């Protein structure tokens, strides 16, 4: 009689647009909490660590309905968003808070008919659709400064981006200290302004990358494991359960 | 059954701003140059901004107004050129020329129609997105967007406009713009002979568009719509008036009302 499940330690890669088609989820980021009801949208912004408490209406379906852009469009998005509306100037990287990097609103019957036909194959069309959508929303100030955000570039993600080239090759600081020609004080000095060091970035990317192989329903777990540079299957299932609180079948089964 | 003539033929008419017309009651004829272009009941249609036209029109109900009509200023064309680029990507030659690829006409749809009526012109911003959100749903949409990016550029003949603009009721010459920009006569005709006009022409389309506008808000006199436009007598305006546009300032008012 489990229709409820929580999951731990999840990392949003791509600014993130999702739909409750059935389920109402509470999201514990850090020491807040956020909760959504059933017929809502939800805007989440690249670059959050949340956890999340989930309960399903029905069994037979899958929770939610989920739209993901990458960085060509992202920037694009953020571009055409500048020239139609205006230009703020709170450009200062200080003081967050999680009310202004995630939000919920009530789905009304136009903007429902015009997210069942969005198909995201043309590329052209779904800017369109995107930005009729944020047209029609109140307080929309919100999302367009975390749509900005969300599109430059820091020194964590130069490191990811030379991590992603070769994922199970077997990387220490003293390599990232080469390709990048500096010292290894000066490296995690930089990583350590941002709040985070290499180890975490590492287990991040790599425990990303199997939760989405995972949902394909095509490759075996040792073929995973091999993928993302891990000697043996059991070891994997050991971390994979110790990170996200689950075990793989039950994300599996859960999420189908 | 005289008065009852609610058709009518209108002549030399000069569109000096992107339009997008909806016709709510009334039937189109479009005569540009020695072509033609009909536009039925319900239908929506695109004027790319600087073509010079003759229209007939047949009312379908007497007691109502023929049509609906959006008109885009200059910042906002070029806003909506900026974001148009981005979206569709970055692609002139200025060659052949074509009314086919100048005027429009498409069907519109029940959703399309919803969107464009709740289009009240507070939010600038919103409008712009609403139009956006159009184009992207029309099939064959590519012979749009170069209209759009066409008259998004400043042409020789529109310097020459924005110089005319700041004083309508002096009495300029070819020798006065002659020596505001620094040429000589042959030269600035030789120019705006290449746009296919001259400055005669200019001068006389600028005094009867901004005349037949003030025809509509209803309240100068006649005396006071010639004064504004650099004209001595009201007799002398009303023939000129007929002329140009092949009507009678009462028809003209009594129609559009
Ligand atoms: C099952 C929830 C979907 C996300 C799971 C974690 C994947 C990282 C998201 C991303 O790459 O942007
Ligand atoms: C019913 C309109 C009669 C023609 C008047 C000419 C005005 C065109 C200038 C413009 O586009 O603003």
């Amino acid at each position: 009689e489990k229709e409820t499940i929580k999951i731990n330690n999840i990392m949003i890669h791509k600014y993130t647009v999702l739909y409750t088609s059935n389920c109402i989820m509470d999201i514990y980021s850090e020491e807040e909490k956020i909760t959504c009801f059933s017929n809502r949208l939800v805007f989440l912004e690249r670059g959050v660590n949340i956890s999340v408490r989930m309960q399903k209406q029905i069994l037979s379906e899958k929770p939610y309905v989920a739209f993901r852009l990458n960085g060509d469009m992202l920037r694009h998005l953020k571009d055409a968003l500048m020239i139609i509306y205006g230009m703020s100037k709170i450009d200062t990287n200080a003081c967050r808070s999680m009310s202004r990097k995630i939000m919920t609103t009530e789905v009304n019957k136009t903007l429902l008919d015009e997210l069942k036909n969005i198909n995201s194959h043309d590329n052209s069309a779904f800017i369109s659709s995107l930005i009729y959508l944020i047209s029609k929303l109140e307080n929309n100030e919100k999302i367009i400064e975390s749509i900005y955000i969300s599109s430059v570039s820091f020194f964590s993600d130069k490191v990811r981006n030379l991590i992603e080239k070769d994922l199970s090759r077997k990387w220490t600081l003293g390599i990232i200290a080469d390709a990048f020609n500096a010292s290894e004080i000066t490296i995690r000095k930089r990583l350590e302004s941002e709040n985070t060091n290499f180890n975490q970035i590492l287990m991040q990317l790599r425990m990303s990358k199997a939760a989405l192989l995972l949902l394909e329903n095509s490759y075996q777990i040792s073929q995973i494991s091999n993928m993302i540079g891990i000697s043996s299957a059991s070891y994997f299932i050991r971390i994979f359960n110790k990170h996200y609180g689950v075990t793989p079948k039950q994300f599996f089964t859960y999420f189908k």
